[PDB]
């Protein structure tokens, strides 16, 4: 129940042989589980190491070279998990422990209570005065024994207590090495404390056990959950019999190492079930029912400074020296300038121009604060689609009253702000852009949030003369206009949208994958709801309860694949049979692997235990 990190400095050590010593005490003093290496090196003759008698567990691997003293006093490390093995290959590293050409050197190990290595190999060998060793019996305490050709142990020496002979850490009848696998029935799962049936050790007792239950473990095989070896922590989601479904078990627990907590430690946060430094790239921290945890995201939230905020105040215009400081940023605090010193670089003094390519880094901006200022934008470049998920423009703060410009661009033929939708404050400035349409059939009333914002377009390409060429606004899309072609280019859709696309319906009747409508909105109905034919809806609503019909069976108002078939309940594993008409119904308790029906006699069984 003491934890500590542990090293992996593995051959290295510091020059000043005080200091060394001084270290591995500091780090390993009162510790009893290990969650790294325990790395003993460089240590002289005369010190004392009884401060690792505290050591009871090392997940990792244990490491103990170029040392001098004369005792290993680890008496109570129990288990070394191997999780991270030394050169890829040892949970345990016993070697050259001898100070060359002279007389110090380990001599003995205090490994009496080392009966479980679940991973990796032994390597013992070039400890000149080491002994005892060899008589010990390896292939019991390693688990995994493949290739045995990384379990290497070698070896004036004395003799083992009467009591043993032939296998002993040491002289010491207490310190006889004691089997835990190799003399135990086969009708054991693992380990045991005698070489009878009745002295097999639970399932999930790593080391060796004290008694049958799975809380009389010496360590657990996976993880402790309140002193009881168990497989997994409580679960993350429980069948609720009420709700016909999972719900957040209020009673889960999260792993973090072989413990099970019902609160992380300090400088951690729960991602799904586990205990983890840092949430995953494609998931945010936040406080849900009293706990940090990582939940999905729908690109996660990242803010930035603009043009002029923060790290970024010095700068006039995002330029190819400061643009990969915009990657991944969701909302941009501040205004986004491009001026054409930025567009174009300047060449003659090594200052690149900005790379067309690297624009595309915006098209993760969703917000803008302040104000978008253009005036300048790659020759080549028609749109301003790299802003396709641009939502709002607060204007905030405003380039003399404008929020928004476009000027003197000659490379673009229309905007393509798909996702705009909001431009709180400001005026827009849409202007000199001879080659841009769209821009008129655009209802700007529609973005602003206020009477006092008013919009400037100039000498633009001709309502007219693009009417006449072809840039008109999709059909299936309102009056609001159009930021381009396509009907997934539009302010509002004027009948239904599947996404960004409007359409001219959802597929309430036909199609690969019936919908509802959720206010002009198509969303697929659950994959339960049985396709209906002829007229009839598939369902009214999301969700597996929201069907007109189920596809399969029927859990209490939810359409399921199959009826509760060993789902984590809050107190058991539930169990429902399905009656003629597919509908699911409670097995009755004693049947603890499923029925055929509600009867004490319609229990049935597992198919694949037993020989
Ligand atoms: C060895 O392990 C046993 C079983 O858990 C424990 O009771 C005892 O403290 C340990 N004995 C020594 C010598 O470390
Ligand atoms: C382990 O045995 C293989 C089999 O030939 C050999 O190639 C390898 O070098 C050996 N490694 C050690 C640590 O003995
Ligand atoms: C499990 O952890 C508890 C602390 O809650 C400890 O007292 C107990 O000895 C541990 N059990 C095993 C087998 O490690
Ligand atoms: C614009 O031209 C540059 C020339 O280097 C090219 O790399 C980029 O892909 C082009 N951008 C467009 C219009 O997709
Ligand atoms: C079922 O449909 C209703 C609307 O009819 C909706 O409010 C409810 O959330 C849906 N239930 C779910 C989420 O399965
Ligand atoms: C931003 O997220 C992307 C996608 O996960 C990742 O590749 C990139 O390294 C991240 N950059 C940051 C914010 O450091
Ligand atoms: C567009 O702006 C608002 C509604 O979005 C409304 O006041 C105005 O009449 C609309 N104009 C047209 C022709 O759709
Ligand atoms: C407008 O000028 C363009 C040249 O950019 C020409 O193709 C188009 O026919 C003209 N339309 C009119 C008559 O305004």
């Amino acid at each position: 129940q003491s934890v500590c990190a542990g090293t992996e400095n593995k051959l290295s050590s510091l020059s000043d042989l005080e200091q060394q010593y001084r270290a591995l005490r500091k780090y390993y003093e009162n510790c009893e589980v290990v969650m790294g290496n325990l790395e003993i090196t460089s240590i002289e003759h005369n010190r004392d190491l009884s401060f690792l008698r505290s050591v009871r567990e090392v997940t990792g691997y244990v490491l103990v070279a170029l040392n001098q003293f004369r005792y290993l006093p680890l008496e109570n490390l129990r288990i070394i998990r191997g999780t991270k093995l030394y050169e890829d290959r040892y949970a345990l590293a016993i070697f050259l422990n001898y100070r060359k050409d002279g007389n110090f050197g380990l001599q003995e190990l205090g490994l009496k209570n080392l009966t479980e290595i679940l991973n990796g190999g032994v390597y013992v060998d070039q400890n000149k005065f080491l002994c005892y060793a060899d008589t010990i019996h390896w292939q019991d305490i390693v688990r995994n024994p493949w290739p045995s050709n990384l379990t290497l142990v070698s070896t004036g020496c004395g003799r083992c207590h009467k009591s043993c002979t032939g296998r002993c850490w040491g002289p010491t009848e207490n310190h006889c090495q004691t089997l835990t696998r190799t003399v135990c029935a086969e009708q054991c799962d693992g380990r045991c404390y005698g070489p009878y049936v009745s002295d097999c050790c639970h399932r999930e007792c790593a080391g060796g056990c004290s008694g049958p239950k799975d809380t009389d473990c010496f360590a657990c095989m996976n993880f402790n959950d309140s002193g009881a070896c168990v497989t997994q922590c409580p679960q993350t989601f429980v069948y609720n019999p009420t709700t016909f479904q999972l719900e957040h078990n209020f009673n889960a627990k999260y792993t973090y190492g072989a413990f099970c907590v019902k609160k992380c430690p300090h400088n951690f946060v729960v991602d799904s079930s586990s205990c983890v430094r840092a949430c995953p790239s494609s998931k945010m921290e936040v406080e849900e029912n009293g706990i940090k945890m990582c939940k999905p995201c729908t690109i996660c939230p990242k803010a930035c400074d603009g043009i002029g905020t923060g790290s970024l105040m010095s700068a006039q215009t995002v330029d190819s020296s400061n643009i990969d400081k915009f990657i991944n940023c969701t909302k941009i605090n501040g205004n986004l300038i491009f001026l054409v010193t930025g567009i174009h670089g300047d060449p003659y003094n090594a200052i690149e121009a900005i790379d067309p390519e690297k624009l595309n880094v915006f098209r993760t901006v969703r917000e803008i604060t302040g104000f978008l200022n253009i005036q300048s934008w790659p020759p080549n470049m028609t749109d301003f689609s790299v802003f396709s998920n641009l939502v709002t423009i607060g204007g905030r703060v405003l380039y003399s009253g404008l929020s928004l410009l476009i000027l003197k661009q000659q490379g673009i033929t229309s905007l393509q702000f798909q996702s705009l939708k909001e431009i709180s404050a400001g005026n827009i400035y849409i202007t000199d852009n001879s080659n841009l349409c769209y821009y008129h059939t655009i209802n700007w009333t529609t973005l602003f949030s206020t009477i006092n914002q008013r919009i400037v377009i100039r000498d633009n390409r001709k309502a007219e003369n693009c009417t006449a060429e072809g840039m008109v606004c999709n059909h299936l899309c309102s009056s609001d206009g159009c930021w381009g072609p396509g009907p997934d280019q539009c302010l509002s859709c004027r009948r239904f949208s599947r996404g960004r696309i409007c359409i001219e319906s959802c597929n309430l009747y036909d199609g690969e994958f019936r919908e509802f409508e959720n206010d002009s909105i198509c969303v697929e109905c659950d994959p339960q709801c049985e396709k209906m034919e002829d007229g009839l809806l598939t369902c009214h609503g999301p969700g597996p309860d929201n069907c007109t019909k189920c596809s399969h069976f029927k859990d209490g108002p939810n359409c399921v694949e199959k009826c509760p078939d060993g789902l984590q309940g809050a107190n058991s594993f539930i169990f429902k049979y399905a009656d003629p008409d597919r509908e699911c119904h409670p097995c009755h308790p004693n049947c603890t692997q499923g029925c055929n029906g509600p009867t004490s006699h319609d229990c049935i069984y597992y198919p694949w235990t037993g020989h």
